């Protein structure tokens, strides 16, 4: 079976605590002895009409912010704001603290997000970044700070922290280091994103997968070059490939036999010709939210 | 706002797993308090496995015949005894990270999220539901068995999944935690046919009033029907006939939407003898029926 399926959250779960300021209050992230969390938490809901952050934070001292890991505090010794993240340093380091990294991902990579209440961990799902640097989450009030994560081995790789919710139900958020993906900022204001597009990488990883089940009838014969794909697949709002898409796609090129162009020439076809009531993998849709990693994982194990 | 299959947080069930092996024969148990649960199918060799007589096997195994491994840690079994299809094996320490927990036994469509385990180590998370032929649709691998499903109230883990096989139609078959599996199958190497599976209707309504909160609404019409009526196409469908206690529960929605069920069904019913004609719903080509009414208002509240 084919599944979009969560990293186990528990390594994230120990880390995920409560930020208050004043009425305030949302999730961040403790590790060692730093906590991080979206620097909005300063802000009254009138603040964030229009907000002065460097103003706003010159009047805060360590003792204005709550930091709680359920019902326990944390006394707050320290305090900086990096980009669109606040860092309180706290005095207790977390036990719980695993391995980690932080890391900025690129459109078409997907991640866990652990939705958190009030330090609390509520859920967990799979999301990819769009092309729009958007991400289709599920997310109510009191959720900022709820970040996304991989985790190689034992190390986690947290890549989102989550700010904002878009006019049109999609949503926005930054890296670790507070750097908003996309075109955003934290202001209590409309924005938009650019016109999305489908994630070409991940649409073939996808064809991929169903060759390796044997659902291999859209394989032509033909080949194409990388660059006569890209200005086709742009006419259809599909991204076009980098040389690092063309080597992550690697291993299940080398799995199946099959060239990563030869698949290319396959799903131009695809796009030109339509599908014609046929499916892939028991769709009529092609899937762009498994990557060739999401693929590998899931038909090989860990 | 948005909407996303969810899993809860899966860290109060990873402090549980184990490795359990016997001879040539490795799975997952589920370790709380001083006791280790997984299928009763590990005693078995690769020969035993195509007509086993557990009893028989089990009586001539002595305790040293189980390795049980937590991590790094081997734990010394000082006891064994079988449940239906499940194992159990009593160690020498009891778990400290063994959360509040009860075993449950799940009915045909309700959800449940599954910690996908390999060698006793978490792999990933999903969410499921018990289908009313009773099997699910899950993504297993060789090394999976021992794998458990639950939900989680307030701070209390419900197990109510044991995962044991794959049918030939790559659907899974497994037991509650009392070892007694769902629907008609056998813990043998032999291949085994589900009944003709059912459409889960509440939960296709539950999944349409989401699909209306966040925006989507081409297949509402101003009909309605009688709930008799609506259940005489269900069924012609090979949809689950609704209740009036399935009514009931999706008054949330209906409350929240403005939309009486009777006209939800309504809806429904057009979407059943007329399809989609190439549209889609959240995303969606075919009608989701794997969220609850208690999913969707969890997920959707405000």
């Amino acid at each position: 079976g084919f599944r979009k399926m969560a990293f186990p959250s528990g390594k994230v779960e120990g880390c995920m605590v409560q930020v208050t300021c004043g009425t305030t209050t949302l999730n961040g992230l403790w590790l060692d002895d730093v906590v991080y969390c979206p620097r909005h938490v300063i802000c009254t809901s009138e603040d964030m009409l229009n907000p002065n952050y460097e103003d706003l934070l010159i009047r805060k001292s360590n003792h204005n912010f709550l930091v709680q890991a359920g019902n326990v505090q944390l006394r707050v010794i320290g305090h900086s704001m990096q980009n669109c993240v606040l860092k309180l340093k706290v005095d207790t380091a977390n036990p719980k603290t695993p391995k980690y990294k932080f890391v900025r991902i690129q459109p078409g990579q997907t991640f866990s997000v652990l939705a958190c209440y009030n330090g609390s961990p509520s859920g967990v799902y799979q999301c990819a970044m769009r092309p729009n640097f958007t991400i289709k989450g599920s997310f109510l009030n009191g959720s900022c700070g709820s970040v996304g994560f991989n985790i190689d081995y034992d190390c986690v790789s947290f890549c989102y922290m989550h700010h904002m919710e878009l006019p049109t139900g999609v949503h926005a958020g930054t890296d670790l280091e507070g750097n908003f993906y996309g075109p955003f900022v934290d202001r209590q204001t409309a924005q938009a994103a650019g016109t999305d597009t489908t994630i070409t990488v991940n649409v073939l990883a996808w064809l991929y997968a169903a060759v390796i089940n044997g659902d291999r009838w859209f394989l032509n014969r033909f080949t194409t070059t990388l660059n006569d794909f890209n200005l086709v697949a742009m006419k259809y709002n599909y991204e076009p490939l980098t040389q690092d898409h063309v080597d992550i796609l690697g291993p299940l090129s080398a799995q199946t036999g099959i060239a990563v162009l030869d698949m290319c020439a396959s799903l131009k076809e695809l796009l030109q010709n339509g599908m014609n009531g046929r499916t892939i993998l028991g769709s009529a849709l092609l899937e762009d939210e498994f990557t060739p990693f999401d693929v590998v994982r899931q038909c090989s194990g860990v």
